[PDB]
């Protein structure tokens, strides 16, 4: 069964997960249990078995391993079961990673293809992700920016940094061409980074000059 | 004559009434010498080198009249006629750069990004990409326009040499004005109404009201403030 393995994951470690998946992912090609079946009991069992894959991928950054098992668990979300506690934030997961990395058709076709609808409002990871997708769409940086600043969702942190790379690449490229300097506090402010410091280290990767606290940007 | 040997109709007269900008003239010039090709089976192109250049330098001349008549839908029209006598073996006139140029910037103007590229990929010699002072001026404003390179567009378009392209500079200029003025929104909380006309590469204090009314931005003691 998979006790074992909720127990490896609770205590984060990862190395054992992994070789707990390999040891059930061999049952499973055993039982020829990889694609669902009509039998509720093991097709559960298979899908449980994905979703600590793609939940073990995103907690060490295999993002080869966790869009694999993404691929596998959906095809079992889209029939009968009944959920598993982790069914939201693997729902969550894989918009937050078609949003990570601008796949926003497929984004919405997996909204569009999710059975119950009212996961959106009642499950609060999707609900989360959602939101997410709207504000970027709208360029409300703002509200981008305090979400993810304020995510309660751990397991959300890999993918929200790459969203707001992208959003805050965006700002920059806007402020190099409409700014002929700007104070370093203005820019911080500006590009949602934590403090001066970061600032200047995103100034160093994009070719920016800064003296004496002011940030001086290409031109002529 | 191209025509025929005892013919007296030629270009020539044409000619002379472009070089007078004399456009009302030339219109009139043109319908004569467009109902000649159509008695003659002129339209489309021929084997028959010497009429399909002498029907192509006609559709030639429309293109250019109808530029500085600020005639976008005759252009369009003499243009789609132009073109397909250059997919053929003609030796090109003095005229086929500025033609091909104004094309491929009435393709950009009109953000038909895809055509235009399509219409790069359709010119047989491409040599003419550098060779040519107008599609080589044209090549660098669409890249400059593509990767958003803003103070480019505007320069090239400030000092452009070549007054046939002028119909189409402020429509293209808007196009990136758009793009400031989203960055600005975005980069801004507030700006001087004055800082804000030489940003957006404005005329007046007048026209940047009206940009910043469409946009839904607020004016106070001479300061604009962004939503």
């Amino acid at each position: 069964d998979l006790n074992h393995l909720a127990d490896l994951y609770d205590r984060k470690d990862w190395n054992a997960c992994k070789k707990e998946l390999l040891k059930l992912k061999v049952e499973l090609a055993k039982q020829n249990l990889f694609v669902p079946t009509s039998d509720k009991e093991k097709a559960s069992f298979a899908r449980n078995v994905f979703e600590y894959g793609v939940l073990v991928s995103i907690q060490t950054c295999d993002i080869e391993s966790f869009a694999r098992y993404a691929s596998q668990v959906i095809p079992f979300y889209h029939d009968s079961l009944v959920p598993s506690s982790r069914m939201g934030l693997v729902t969550g997961l894989n918009l937050l990673y078609l949003l990570s990395e601008n796949r926003i058709a497929e984004f919405h076709t997996a909204l569009e293809s999710v059975p119950d609808k009212s996961l959106f409002e009642r499950d609060p990871y999707v609900e989360w992700v959602i939101s997410l997708e709207q504000n970027v769409m709208e360029g409300a940086f703002d509200k981008v920016a305090s979400m993810i600043r304020s995510c309660n969702f751990p397991e959300f942190s890999y993918f929200m940094k790459i969203v707001m790379s992208m959003v805050r690449n965006e700002i920059a490229t806007c402020a190099e061409k409409v700014y002929s300097e700007i104070p370093l506090s203005n820019a911080t402010s500006l590009l949602y980074l934590e403090n001066t410091k970061e600032t200047e280290k995103l100034a160093e990767e994009r070719g920016w000059d800064i003296r004496d606290g002011v940030i001086y940007f290409p031109k002529e």
